[PDB]
C-alpha cells in the first residue's frame, strides 16, 4: 500500500518534478530543428505503465507498430552531486497500416520494475501496487504545478504474447490533435 | 517502514543495479586519461546520505573542503524505452589544510528528499525513515552481486550550520589505500 505510494511520490518528486517543466519547450526544439504535419511530436511525455509491471531493460514495446525515430534534445542541470546530470528522451513513430500516424516521447515508468522484482508479494498483490501506484501517480501530477497538459500515464496490460499498444496510444495523440 | 523499504529497493533496482558493475572501469579510464600519486580517484561510488534528508538540488556539499574535480566518463545505456540513457557522475576533491588529501566520485542518496518532502511525518519519523532506509540499502549492497568494494554508503546528521563531512568522506579513502 504504501510501497507503491513511496514510488509515486519519488518518481514524481525525484524525476517528473525535474523534466516535466522543460518537456514541452526540448519538444519544440525538434519539432523546428527537425521535422510533416502529421510527423510533429506531441507536446506531451507518454508514460507506459505495465500493469504486469514488466518494464524491459532495453527499448522493447512488442508492438511492431511501436518504433525508435530520434532521441529529444537532452537537458541537462546539476541535482544531488551531479554537476550536469544529463536527462535523456526518445522518440517513437507510431504506425497504422504500415504508414505513420503520429509520434511521440515515449518511456516507461520504472518503479514499476521494482514491484516487478518484489513478486517474480504474488503476483496479484503485484498487480494490486501497480494500481496503487498508476493512481497515487496521477493524483500527484493533478495538483502537480509542474504538470499541464504535458504528461500522459498509459496503463495497459497484455493478456498473452499474442493477442495493440499503437492503437490505444494513437487514440491518446488523436485527442490531443482534436483538443 | 515500508516507504523506506521500498525506496531502498528501488534506488538499487533502478539505479545502482546499472552504475555500480562498470563504474570501476570508468573510473581506471579516468585514472589513466586523466590524472599525483594521492589525486588518483577512489575506486568506489560515495553515495551521501544526510540523516536529516535534505539532498541539494545543486552541487552544495556545504563542506569548503569538498569541491567539484572533474566529470567521470559517462556511461550510455538502453533502459526502459529511453535510448542511450545517459549516467552522469562527478569527481570531487577532498582538501586538508588547502591541499588536495585525495579524490573520490560522489553524489547524494537522493530518495532521501522524497523522505523530506513528506516530513517538512513529522522531523522524528523522517529520521527513523532515513536510518531504515540506509541499513535495508546496506544490506541489499551486501547480498548484491554487483556491489563488490565498489560502493560505500556515508550516513551523517550535521547539528547546525556552524558545528567536516570532508574529514568523514577522508577517513574512507584512506582507510582503503591501507587496504
Ligand atoms: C528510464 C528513465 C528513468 C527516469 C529517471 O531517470 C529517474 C527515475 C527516478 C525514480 C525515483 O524514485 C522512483 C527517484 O527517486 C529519487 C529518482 C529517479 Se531519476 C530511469 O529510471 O532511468
Ligand atoms: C543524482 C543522480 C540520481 C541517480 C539516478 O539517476 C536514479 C535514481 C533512481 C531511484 C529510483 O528509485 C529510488 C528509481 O526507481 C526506478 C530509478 C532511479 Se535512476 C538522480 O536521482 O537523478
Amino acid at each position: 500500500f504504501n510501497v507503491a505510494h513511496g514510488l509515486a511520490w519519488s518518481y514524481y518528486i525525484g524525476y517528473l518534478r525535474l523534466i516535466l517543466p522543460e518537456l514541452q519547450a526540448r519538444i519544440r526544439t525538434y519539432n523546428q530543428h527537425y521535422n510533416l504535419l502529421r510527423g510533429a511530436v506531441s507536446q506531451r511525455l507518454y508514460i507506459l505503465l505495465p500493469l504486469d509491471c514488466g518494464v524491459p531493460d532495453n527499448l522493447s514495446m512488442a508492438d511492431p507498430n511501436i518504433r525508435f525515430l530520434d532521441k529529444l534534445p537532452q537537458q541537462t542541470g546539476d541535482h544531488a552531486g551531479i554537476k550536469d546530470r544529463v536527462y535523456s528522451n526518445s522518440i517513437y513513430e507510431l504506425l497504422e497500416n504500415g504508414q505513420r500516424a503520429g509520434t511521440c516521447v515515449l518511456e516507461y515508468a520504472t518503479p514499476l520494475q521494482t514491484l516487478f522484482a518484489m513478486s517474480q508479494f504474488s503476483r496479484e498483490d503485484r498487480l494490486e501496487q501497480a494500481k496503487l501506484f498508476c493512481r497515487t501517480l496521477e493524483d500527484i501530477l493533478a495538483d502537480a504545478p509542474e504538470s499541464q497538459n504535458n504528461c500522459r500515464l498509459i496503463a495497459y496490460q497484455e493478456p498473452a504474447d499474442d493477442s495493440s499498444l499503437s492503437q490505444e496510444v494513437l487514440r491518446h495523440l488523436r485527442q490531443e490533435e482534436k483538443e
